[PDB]
């Protein structure tokens, strides 16, 4: 089962730091339980602008969560998620960064609020998409709703809305069981 998953999370100014390093933990969790199979992952780091942090290619070479995100630094800008997503298609998947052809494309989004920048996301919209919605900002239905754009369908399946990023250790205990 060759799947290539990217993470691509929010590090915008918004986010606390207590939050920020909720989110890498979350990143570790899931690679940690999917050490020795055929997944291979990347990681991007979104706000104003799009940081690789590691491409499947570092992946393969280290193969260890912890050295992999070791020198993340928190942005501390914009949410520019179509941007970001965009970036994800063209400049993450790619052969040449270690992305198999025959591998299944998978994008987990994570984030605590609108994206704000605009435009379209056609070019990613083959992959398949989970977006995690944190924080005070998806409380209500209208909210939440603001996110389905960015994930696959149905949003009762690709759009997971958390309470807290306290939240995603939970999630964690719960994806687990469906490997
Ligand atoms: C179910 N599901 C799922 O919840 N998420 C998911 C993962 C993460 Cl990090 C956050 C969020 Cl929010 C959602 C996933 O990535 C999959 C989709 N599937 C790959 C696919 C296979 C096919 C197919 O047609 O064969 C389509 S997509 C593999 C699944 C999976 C991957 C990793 C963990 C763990 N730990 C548990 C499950």
């Amino acid at each position: 089962m060759n799947v290539d998953l990217v993470f691509l999370f929010d590090g915008s100014m918004s986010l606390q730091p207590d939050e920020f390093q909720k989110i890498l933990d979350f990143m570790k969790d899931v690679m940690k339980k999917l050490s020795n199979t055929s997944y291979q992952f990347a990681a991007v780091q979104f706000s104003t602008s799009y940081k690789t942090e590691f491409d499947f290619s570092d992946y393969v070479k280290r193969k260890d969560p912890d050295a992999l995100l070791k020198h993340v630094k928190h942005m501390l800008l914009l949410t520019n998620t179509f941007g970001a997503i965009n970036y994800v298609a063209t400049e993450v998947f790619r052969e040449e960064l270690g992305a198999r052809p025959d591998a299944t494309k998978v994008l987990i989004i994570i984030t605590d609020g609108e994206a704000t920048d605009s435009g379209n996301i056609d070019a990613a919209k083959d992959i398949i998409r989970y977006i995690i919605g944190i924080g005070k900002h998806f409380q209500t239905k209208e909210s939440q709703e603001t996110l389905h754009k960015f994930a696959s369908k149905p949003a009762s399946e690709f759009v997971k809305i958390l309470d807290t990023f306290e939240k995603l250790k939970d999630l964690f205990t719960e994806l687990q069981k469906k490997i």
